């Protein structure tokens, strides 16, 4: 372990606050990326006890709260209270770097679960892009896996462990509040989805070989992890996913049991003002929304669920290390 430090094609002179942030924070991404390949070298990785996750996390947190100034904050009995204008918000990629007397081991195994031994292992000076995309129950603007959908979780038996599906083609999803001033909608190919979840239900079954494959809503919580939450041009889209996790897969076929018209899964969502943070313990308040047309056309790239005659899975997340760790299971820092 040492402190990595990030890479960005960030421009020093766009008002995009993910540009601002990288410009003061990271140094320029080198066309020179030298990767070395070794066939009979062979290590072992642990996506879920990785300190780059930690370090991103830092990283993100310090963007956020530098980028995204609510008007108030309210954390352990006080009160802070500062500038809140609306902003350009896109995330760009950032890569991140082992020093002088460091490198990182990428696994090249494309079907590799993140935990174990990877015998084609190679070392570079830095990761991929990767997207600081805060999120829940869905991942968005990933990368995708290389050959099969991959199941990744620190304790397949654990109930309580977060499982990460590594989606192998992306399925598109546009959320929009179009020109109430805070509903919104998202509208997702139900075909596609169809297919998607025929495959997740399939590997989910090679992992619980009787065994038939739920998708359910979210039991509960706060908001933010019992809604498809992110945020879109700085504003905070909760979404919901009744119609979307609902469904079951029997006897090796997909049935689509949530309510779907003219061939597209449209989710209900609310803008909101008040959030419960993922940064830390506590709530942020911000403006209400712009106006004109608030629209994201994102990638769902992967999946958060959460295990409950059968195996009910349902969508969670809220923990945004696990949005790293999606992205960042193929590395290990070393000496
Ligand atoms: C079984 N699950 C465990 C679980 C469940 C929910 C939550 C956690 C853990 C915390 C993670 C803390 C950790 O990361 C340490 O740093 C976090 C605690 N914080 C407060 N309850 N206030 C809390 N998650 C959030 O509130 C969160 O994701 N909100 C949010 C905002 C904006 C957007 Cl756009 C968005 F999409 C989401
Ligand atoms: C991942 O693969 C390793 C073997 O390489 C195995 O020990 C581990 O149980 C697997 N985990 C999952 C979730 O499949
Ligand atoms: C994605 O993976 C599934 C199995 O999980 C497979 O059936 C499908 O063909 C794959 N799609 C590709 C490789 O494009
Ligand atoms: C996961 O949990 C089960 C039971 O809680 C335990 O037997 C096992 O050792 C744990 N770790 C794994 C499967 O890696
Ligand atoms: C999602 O919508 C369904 C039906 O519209 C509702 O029963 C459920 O409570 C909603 N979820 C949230 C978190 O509001
Ligand atoms: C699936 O959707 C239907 C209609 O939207 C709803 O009545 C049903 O309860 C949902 N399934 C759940 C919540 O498990
Ligand atoms: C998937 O959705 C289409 C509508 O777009 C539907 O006609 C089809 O039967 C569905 N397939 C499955 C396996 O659910
Ligand atoms: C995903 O990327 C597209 C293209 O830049 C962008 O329009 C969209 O807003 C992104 N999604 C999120 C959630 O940032």
């Amino acid at each position: 372990k040492t402190t990595l430090f990030c890479a960005s094609d960030a421009k020093a002179y766009e008002k995009e606050v993910h540009n601002v942030w990288a410009t003061h924070a990271c140094v320029p991404t080198d066309p020179n990326p030298q990767e070395m390949v070794l066939a009979n070298v062979t290590e072992n990785f642990n996506m879920w006890k990785n300190d780059m996750v930690e370090q991103m996390h830092e990283d993100i947190i310090s963007l956020w709260d530098e980028s995204l100034k609510p008007c108030v904050k309210l954390t352990g009995g006080s009160a802070i209270t500062q500038a809140c204008p609306k902003v350009s918000f896109d995330p760009i990629p950032l890569h991140y770097c082992a020093p002088a007397g460091f490198a990182i081991l990428k696994c090249n195994n494309k079907t590799f679960n993140g935990t174990g031994p990877c015998r084609n292992v190679s070392t570079v000076q830095c990761t991929h892009g990767i997207k600081p995309v805060v999120s829940t129950q869905l991942l968005l603007n990933g990368s995708l896996a290389e050959e099969e959908i991959i199941i990744r979780s620190e304790n397949l038996t654990n109930n309580a462990k977060t499982i990460i599906v590594h989606l192998n083609e992306s399925v598109n999803i546009v959320c929009t509040r179009p020109n109430n001033i805070r509903q919104a909608h998202c509208n997702i190919n139900e075909s596609k989805w169809n297919n998607t979840l025929q495959k997740v239900g399939e590997e989910l079954a090679k992992h619980f070989p009787s065994k038939t494959i739920k998708f359910e809503p979210s039991s509960g919580g706060d908001l933010e992890i019992t809604t498809h939450s992110f945020n879109c041009r700085g504003e905070f889209f909760y979404c919901n996913t009744s119609d979307l996790f609902n469904g079951t897969y029997r006897n090796g076929t997909y049935n689509h049991t949530g309510r779907s018209s003219n061939g597209t899964i449209t989710l209900q969502c609310k803008i909101k003002q008040i959030i419960n943070m993922w940064q830390e313990v506590g709530r942020a308040i911000y403006a209400p929304p712009i106006e004109g047309e608030i629209t994201c056309n994102s990638n769902i790239t992967g999946l958060l669920l959460l295990r409950d005659d059968t195996e009910t899975f349902r969508p969670g997340g809220g923990d945004m290390r696990d949005n790293w760790r999606s992205e960042l299971y193929k590395y290990k820092v070393v000496e």
